[PDB]
């Protein structure tokens, strides 16, 4: 599912990512622009082989079992094609664990270097949460 700004912000909501750790919804709804553009099924695959899976780009090689990615620690202990799915709360779920990892969401390349520092609010803005 490819969703619309607004409506992706609001299942977060609901989802309890709103200032999850210090983030205020904008950083998980600008990250998810940047990193899938709005769409569920987003798969990209990197140089060391490992896939990113999902709205929020969850890697294969620490947090998800995708079968084919060798040294997988699978943290968030499930199969990566659950993170494809129409509905975010597995994604949502395993990204709560890697937010609270120590690094924040510096994890998510796309936030560090396009988030990060900008007007964040502007993402949610005209939103009925």
């Amino acid at each position: 599912k490819v969703f619309g700004r607004c409506e992706l912000a609001a299942a977060m909501k609901r989802h309890g990512l709103d200032n999850y750790r210090g983030y205020s919804l904008g950083n998980w709804v600008c990250a998810a622009k940047f990193e899938s553009n709005f769409n569920t099924q987003a798969t990209n695959r990197n140089t060391d082989g490992s896939t990113d899976y999902g709205i929020l780009q969850i890697n294969s090689r620490w947090w998800c079992n995708d079968g084919r990615t060798p040294g997988s620690r699978n943290l968030c202990n499930i199969p990566c094609s659950a993170l494809l799915s129409s509905d975010i709360t597995a994604s949502v779920n395993c990204a709560k664990k890697i937010v609270s990892d120590g690094n924040g969401m510096n994890a998510w390349v796309a936030w560090r270097n396009r988030c990060k520092g900008t007007d964040v609010q502007a993402w949610i803005r005209g939103c009925r949460l």
